[PDB]
């Protein structure tokens, strides 16, 4: 069960994420696609804000679920 994730570019990147994969994982593995630190990560999905220690089946995210990278710095 893969998923699609808007970029600021406009385009998608595809992750691999289970019911059981945590949020957790998630912004781990886009730390390595975006290369950015997890302090510059935000999911949000159908405008609901993610948080760890849960999983896909409690935000109901199903599959090609459109998530939603915010990047900002948190200044000095």
């Amino acid at each position: 069960m893969q998923i699609f994730v808007k970029g600021l570019t406009g385009k998608t990147t595809t992750l691999e994420v289970e019911p059981s994969d945590t949020i957790e994982n998630v912004k781990a593995k886009i730390q390595d696609k975006t290369g950015l630190p997890p302090d510059q990560q935000r999911l949000i999905f159908a405008g609901k804000q993610l948080e760890d220690g849960r999983t896909l089946s409690d935000y109901n995210i199903q599959k090609e679920s459109t998530l939603h990278i915010v990047w900002r710095l948190r200044g000095g």
